[PDB]
């Protein structure tokens, strides 16, 4: 699809006051993930020695790999849909390296949105719920084409 640049601006809007605390942000979302998916912790072998909520808040190495995923995120955002150049070392390592299907992109998508509603109900409406939706949606809609391209079935 493509996003209005008044959803952009939602979008940005929000990501704005994720940037005030990326470590705090990205423990987070990989514990809601974690907790909600549990079969997602299992594609990690650098983290799935982590039992509980404690033990994973307490781990600067999910610290530091949260803030490196928000950061591409974020970096991906930025570039309002214009975004080919960075989804191609993301989707190559995914598809190939790490595995990671679609559909658990959906289970972080839905992480990141409920983290956001969560922390920031001020700019995170329906509205632009609904804009930060649209934005992920591209996102996955696009890493899918590349893993077809790739020869991975996603
Ligand atoms: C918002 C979606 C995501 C973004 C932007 C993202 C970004 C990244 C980045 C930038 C890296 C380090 C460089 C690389 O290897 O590509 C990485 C590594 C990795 N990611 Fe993702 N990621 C996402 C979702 C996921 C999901 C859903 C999973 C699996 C449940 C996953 C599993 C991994 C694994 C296993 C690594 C290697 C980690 C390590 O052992 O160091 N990622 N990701
Ligand atoms: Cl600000
Ligand atoms: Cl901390």
């Amino acid at each position: 699809m493509v996003l209005s640049e008044g959803e952009w601006q939602l979008v940005l809007h929000v990501w704005a006051k994720v940037e005030a605390d990326v470590a705090g942000h990205g423990q987070d979302i990989l514990i809601r993930l974690f907790k909600s998916h549990p079969e997602t912790l299992e594609k990690f072998d650098r983290f799935k020695h982590l039992k509980t909520e404690a033990e994973m808040k307490a781990s600067e190495d999910l610290k530091k790999h949260g803030v490196t995923v928000l950061t591409a995120l974020g970096a991906i955002l930025k570039k309002k849909g214009h975004h080919e150049a960075e989804l191609k070392p993301l989707a190559q390592s995914h598809a190939t390296k790490h595995k990671i299907p679609i559909k658990y992109l959906e289970f972080i998508s839905e992480a990141i949105i409920h983290v956001l509603h969560s922390r920031h109900p001020g700019n995170f409406g329906a509205d632009a719920q609904g804009a930060m939706n649209k934005a992920l949606e591209l996102f996955r809609k696009d890493i899918a084409a590349k893993y077809k391209e790739l020869g991975y079935q996603g």
